[PDB]
């Protein structure tokens, strides 16, 4: 879900 973790 966060912005620089493409699988988060």
């Amino acid at each position: 879900p966060g912005l620089l973790n493409l699988w988060g």
